[PDB]
């Protein structure tokens, strides 16, 4: 029943998922005046060279590019993390226009979209098991700013027409997620949650300071999928972002000043 509209959107989620008003919810606003530089924060290791993509799925609230996580292939290590986390999928959040779309904000600035690369801790058995743990997941968050095109995104935006209908998927092998990464791995980090129901508080967030540039042409293509439903004249998938939640009793640490 949950979604992003007036009657089932983010301000309604707490009824089905009370944890929506919990102590470690995401996203948040990253205020650069109060994020704390932490010299003990290690550089992030993003080792995606062996990535094996499988398919792309419209799950009714985003499109997910899913990966073979049956063995160590594309993994996240280092940074604030205690071990190895396997990439299982990435997806985006975006707006109904370019001025909004991101879930995290920086000094209240909204970006046109936000990329989430979702990884689970190989200390646990699988993704299902990991989301039940406070250190189960690591999500690498990357802002999308409109400008020059990101060439590594083109394969993704080109295939979206094939999965406009909720639930549909398409084969999506040999996509390399290294083509979605900015130059710098400077990051903010804090303990948080999934930003969609069930909103489980199982995520170490790592949000990159540097956005990637994508073109207006590219982000337009995100806006062609539908939210679950079919017709006769139903609803396109835009503004699938949760607004910033209160930081509460947490601290956002930065790997940089
Ligand atoms: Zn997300």
């Amino acid at each position: 029943h949950w979604g992003y509209g007036k009657h089932n959107g983010p301000e309604h989620w707490h009824k089905d998922f009370p944890i929506a008003k919990g102590e470690r919810q995401s996203p948040v606003d990253i205020d650069t005046h109060t994020a704390k530089y932490d010299p003990s924060l290690k550089p992030l290791s993003v080792s995606y060279d062996q990535a094996t993509s499988l398919r792309i799925l419209n799950n009714g609230h985003a499109f997910n590019v899913e990966f073979d996580d049956s063995q160590d292939k594309a993994v996240l290590k280092g940074g604030p993390l205690d071990g190895t986390y396997r990439l299982i999928q990435f997806h985006f959040h975006w707006g109904s226009l370019d001025g909004q779309g991101s879930e995290h904000t920086v000094d209240k600035k909204k970006y046109a979209a936000e990329l989430h690369l979702v990884h689970w801790n190989t200390k646990y058995g699988d993704f299902g098991k990991a989301v039940q743990q406070p250190d189960g997941l690591a999500v690498l968050g990357i802002f999308l700013k409109v400008g020059s095109a990101k060439p590594g995104l083109q394969k993704v935006v080109d295939v979206l027409d094939s999965i406009k209908t909720p639930g549909k998927s398409a084969d999506f092998t040999n996509f390399d997620p290294r083509g979605l990464l900015p130059e710098s791995l400077d990051y903010w980090t804090y303990p948080g949650s999934l930003t969609t129901p069930p909103l489980l508080e199982c995520v170490t967030w790592i949000v990159l300071k540097e956005p990637i540039s994508v073109s207006s042409e590219q982000v337009l293509k995100f806006r062609k999928l539908n939210f679950n439903g079919e017709g006769e004249p139903e609803e396109l998938m835009v503004d699938n972002w949760r607004p910033a939640q209160p930081l509460k009793n947490r601290q956002i640490k930065a790997s940089f000043k």
